[PDB]
């Protein structure tokens, strides 16, 4: 029970992900150095779940290590609209149905 941030690579996948979701906070990650503000970022705010969106693999298992937060590694839109209305129980949005 708490924040969920959305991390992110690119710029495209953040504005994206606000547009689609302003009740969650994203950060982006252009050096690892910003991967670094993020372990820190988690800790100061007290973030449980962190969603790591398209993420490189030695980024992914050093924020779970180092931050000691539950990650949810997120390589589509669907997986990171459900963990966005997993905290946010009366969601404010329509996630598309594929097949």
């Amino acid at each position: 029970m708490g924040r969920l941030v959305v991390v992110v690579t690119s710029e495209q996948l953040k504005e994206e992900v606000r547009k689609k979701f302003p009740q969650v906070e994203v950060r982006l990650v252009t050096t690892e150095e910003d991967a670094k503000q993020v372990i820190k970022e988690i800790q100061k705010k007290g973030v449980q779940k962190v969603v790591l969106v398209g993420v490189s693999e030695k980024l992914l298992q050093k924020i779970k290590q180092e931050a000691n937060v539950q990650v949810y590694r997120v390589t589509s839109n669907d997986e990171l609209e459900q963990v966005v209305k997993d905290v946010k129980g009366s969601g404010l949005e329509h996630h598309h149905h594929h097949h």
